[PDB]
């Protein structure tokens, strides 16, 4: 499960500082 990637990730540190999160 990537960070940006679908399905996205963005709730934990290592998916944070991703600017498709941030």
């Amino acid at each position: 499960r990537d960070c940006c990637t679908p399905p996205k990730k963005c709730k934990d540190a290592q998916c944070k500082p991703q600017r498709c999160c941030a």
